[PDB]
């Protein structure tokens, strides 16, 4: 039940479903998605990963209620990230992670670490100015103000907006297009770009973790 | 006739003219159009170069039919591309090498290497994610969908979109206003922008190319 | 007067204010606006700095009648908000690329004119337009010095807002109060962070940077 | 008792002090030595920062007996100097190739076990002992797992002078009253820097060091 | 002939059999070294490779009477070198590549790139200074001299000389210790340690290339 | 008379000449010295360049007596250092841009920037331990002690040690070396060292910069 999972044409949804707790991510519903992303790139039914989550709320970011090393596996496969709703803080390094991300109108995106007294260890500082600009990035992470999904497509944050009631279809047919291409290219290609973008990154996201453990270091 | 080249007060155009080939980039018009970048840089009736192409199509790639180095030379003069239409793989890797992008309404930009069953070594799989963001690269990598004229100015692939028969006069304008200014800053501002990009890309542009080159030796 | 500084809760504004002369940057004024930035990082009393400029420029660039420019932007671990009040060109665009986050008025405009006088850039133009208009904007600017406009600006990344001249600063105090309203230490610890993230980046090229325009100037010393 | 702590005119001295056990690290050792960096750095009374072991092991590495093993070498502005009395293996490797500055005693000698137990490091073995003894040396010595004597770590650079064992820690003394003699504030600014610049070359492999033994781990977790 | 291959207790070791043309690389030598060491990659009766030359010479370049892209594969088992004689060039390149270098006495080192009036393409500029230092790299490439064994191990080219007769045994013998470890952990470290490497290399290797193909535009 | 300067066999040997004052650079021998070098790149009868100073010292280092931003050029003809005494702090630093050196049994190295309270804009601190390694750089800075031409030699700093009589003999004999081969893959080949160098330097030597502009801000 907290993960649900389901594949239709070699495009497999994941979908996060504790609803109710705005789609929290627990230490069961952690494990219980990457461990789903890992197991999809070893499976040869699948060709494409689509995240998304039970309304309204897409993801509110880590179960502060019940408390943190990044987990995101190595795929050469696709993930599109359907965004439903709010995308926060350890909600949006998630939605960060895809490779392709599309909007509902219903769609919207916050940083609050800042706000909760804490540093992000998924990547968002790097992250976040690599898709939105580092203005941007900046005015989200200090106010903890939300960014629409007009101004996350204007931004670049995601590559489309569409009403909420075809939010999934619209993901559907990127996959399908994906889907109908040669797939030794499709993640040679893929592999390469995130290569490509890790040689990049590597230096910041080490940064990131050292900035986190000094700021619990002194905290404590 | 496959290269079409004009010298008009200090700016050179080159068109590629294989109309009815859509512009496919054979070996003698690769030969041909990498080596009047390479004049162009030495000719010092030049101070800036646009490039474009014959109508409908700015550039279909490679000449799949006929049949993939890297070629465009080092330049510090600027090359203003002027996009007419279809800019597809290969061609949309020329459009990516300009300094500066300008489309007809007609324009539209595709990646089909992973369709045609390709890795790209002309830079795409760098200055594609460079030029319109991390996401759009690889939307459109991977699914090998056009993007438009007017979507492309969003997300700052191209500077400016103008309706057809505007085209090259748009790109004379800003060329006018390069000329205008004082060269040796140009060159040497121009030069600074290659190498600070240079040293941003190069590890990729060798990452690019190993992959490609595993690609090809699997299969 | 040639800077106005004003402290309100937490927040310190600084105002270029030669508005007659577009709030050139003569001596006096780098002194006094690079001095301001430095005070404010130690000034216990501020969080958050806004810098603008006395309408109707927010900066023409340096007193180029009064005129070797450094770079003397300090370190800092609190964010500077730039609202862009009107033009903002060559070392005033430079002003700008420094700031943490833009707002502009509708009037704002950005211009780089290094190669129209025929100067190259050493406040990180070179580095940063690229970084935060796009390779091909940037380019196109600095190459035919023409004025990119605030709507185009918001459209390419450069600013976070355009609004109407009347609200300009109104905007940019809010986007301080929420800044102020979080907790303190996280938001320097990760403004900090996203700093030396930044800095590993851009530190070649800012090198890179300062070389060329040491080697144009030793070639004009032979002109 | 586990780790001894003693400051001598501005230098203070942490000697690892479980010789009986070749001074391995448990983790009541990690955090009272991890903690004794911290706080040197802090101390007032303390311009430089001497480590060794007591004889006759420099430290043997990490308590495997006792038993997820976070770096937790802190910033520091304070040269810290290992005086290398003994083996240094694996973890106790990667304690003096954090150090800025090391001596050995004849009697030191260098070990990477990480392949012959099958565990990656996360303590930057893999990144700063490349970097110190050479490419083909670093491999070599952590895929066979012997042993490098202090004669071959002198010619490979990996410590700046070999001494008969009873002068060991009179040299390491000597070096730090001469930075002890030199201006403080430039010693600092100078380390600091040394640092920035090592850190930007050295992050992006200690992410990848890291990302590695996650995903040695993660395997392992369906062996 | 060209190549000898044998199988021994998981250590393969590669041998270039050419030594009346002291080993220098033909076409069909390069083929089959590379295309070596990519199977050895695959057989899983392989945990160690060690390349060698037949006597005299470990290797004197590319076979330049005959007559240049990289070849050498992505590896995470280990490459030792067992360095007999002469390494000349594109051979000092071959020696490069390997993850551990041990050296006879006979072992000496030359890059005679400009003298014979060539730019390298297989990593010399990147990985020579890397490993012997910047001012001896240079000193080598410019001067063309020999870098003799001895010389070599100061400056941290080699891990061990022995005299001529105790090569092989030398390579052996830690083949037979880094086989006798933890071969998951052997395998991730070393795929980790060409990963650490790579990310530094890359930016150099692509400069390296474009130096080469400026060069060769040129002339 | 400040600096001294021949041309044999198209090796152009530049010589530091204010021996009483040993071979401080003065802003007249720094404009005479940098000079010269660009003069040299641009002289179709160079191929190489040897740098050396009149006896004792190699060079003291900036006129500290008189009183600082990097002039050494762009070159693609190699030079090389001949070291015959002491190079301290910026004579370090000179000794540091040579591609090659040699040395005299003389020669010492040192740098006394934290001594005399100064930290060091011309490269030092990239090019240190780049050439002699980290450790022995940082205890060369932190203590400001002289390295013999012997350590020198094991540490990488030079090439070759010889009798102080020999010491110009012997860098002549690299330069006839250089000379007789051929001379456009020289310096396309040095060139393209010095950019793939510069690619890794770059971002150091900015923090280099940055630093000292840091350090002499707050002692003013």
């Amino acid at each position: 039940e907290i993960l649900l999972s389901n594949t239709e044409e070699r495009v497999r949804t994941l979908t996060l479903n504790r609803p109710q707790a705005r789609n929290a991510l627990s230490a069961a519903l952690r494990d219980r998605f990457f461990g789903a992303l890992a197991d999809a790139e070893t499976d040869d039914d699948v060709d494409v990963v689509i995240i998304t989550g039970a309304d309204p709320v897409f993801c509110a970011g880590l179960d502060l209620k019940e408390l943190i090393s990044p987990r995101w596996p190595a795929l050469t496969k696709p993930v599109i990230g359907a965004i439903n709703g709010a995308a926060v803080t350890g909600g949006l390094e998630l939605a960060l992670y895809c490779d392709i991300l599309i909007a509902s109108e219903n769609a919207r995106f916050a940083d609050t670490h800042a706000r909760v007294g804490l540093l992000p260890t998924w990547g968002l500082s790097v992250r976040l100015p690599q898709k939105v600009g580092i203005g941007l990035a900046r005015r989200m992470s200090l106010t903890g103000d939300y960014l629409s999904a007009a101004d996350a497509l204007r931004a670049g944050l995601v590559t489309e907006v569409v009403p909420h009631d075809q939010l999934l279809g619209a993901a559907q047919a990127v996959a399908a297009s994906i889907v109908g291409n040669n797939q030794n290219a499709v993640r040679a290609l893929l592999a390469s770009y995130h290569r490509i973008d890790d040689a990049q990154t590597s230096a910041g996201l080490w940064q990131e973790a050292m900035a986190a453990r000094q700021f619990r270091t002194s905290g404590d």
